[PDB]
């Protein structure tokens, strides 16, 4: 009968939903309520564990954005009931997720803005140097070491293709096949490379991600151009 | 040896941007204390953000 009388596992699937949304970035969906951030502020300190990591989350409150201080064995404890209590199949989540939610919760409340906002802040700030360099320069220092890596394998790659016949088979497959709307299914996927475009970095992080990526699309429409000459 | 913790923690950020970590009530008191001791001159408000 007390406050904390509480639909708990509601406000456990909107934590998260949450933290699903912003830090793994897994799908699309309409996470657009600031009400429930607070259900989810309150499920963690309805414990002193989870209260743990809100100790480093409240450290957004001075918005500031400095890079936080690691106490080694703290961290690692940390990190583990992060995995813990977000019940993933330990998919690496690690450090540089971490300091990633944090910089998403230090970009929340930056906002005293209730009005609709359109403000995808792709950016981070703590990418472990002072400013971001070129790409070029790492185009030549990745390159450099390439060259010096020597292979992994052979291929005996003498000629050789594999094809299979079995039509009833694969029939069988195509009727498996046949109920899922792929054509929704898979711009997600899509959106899933998308996002590692930019995951792939947080060094440097390159700027200019737009437009050329854009230009992959534009793409479609060249086909267009060729199929009209 | 008066000041040395107030000291070592301005000496803390020798590297850049580090999150100075939060004191307690006591501390930061004599905090406030020993920096009015030293620079005696309270013709104006020793204040927190002056640190910062």
């Amino acid at each position: 009968p007390s406050e904390e009388l509480i639909n708990m596992r509601r406000y456990r699937n909107a934590a998260r939903k949450l933290i699903h949304h912003y830090s793994l970035n897994s799908t699309s969906s309409t996470e657009y309520k600031i009400s429930d951030v607070v259900m989810t502020m309150i499920f963690l300190l309805r414990s002193e564990k989870y209260h743990s990591l809100f100790k480093l989350l409240e450290t957004t409150f001075d918005d500031y954005t400095c890079r936080p201080q690691m106490t080694q064995v703290q961290t690692d404890t940390l990190l583990d009931a992060v995995r813990s209590l977000l019940e993933m199949p330990s998919t690496t989540i690690d450090l540089t997720t971490v300091d990633i939610m944090r910089s998403s919760f230090a970009r929340c409340f930056n906002s005293p803005i209730m009005r609709y906002a359109k403000i995808v802040l792709l950016q981070n700030v703590a990418l472990q140097r002072d400013k971001r360099t070129t790409l070029e320069e790492l185009l030549i220092e990745r390159g450099e070491k390439i060259q010096m890596l020597q292979p992994q394998q052979y291929i005996n790659s003498g000629t050789e293709i594999p094809f299979c016949d079995d039509a009833e088979f694969l029939n069988r497959l195509l009727k498996h096949i046949d109920p899922y709307p792929l054509s929704r299914m898979y711009y997600n996927a899509a959106n899933t490379m998308f996002y590692t475009t930019m995951e792939n970095y947080a060094v440097s992080n390159c700027k200019f991600n737009i437009e050329d990526y854009n230009n992959i699309f534009k793409v479609m429409e060249n086909i267009r151009k060729h199929s009209n000459k």
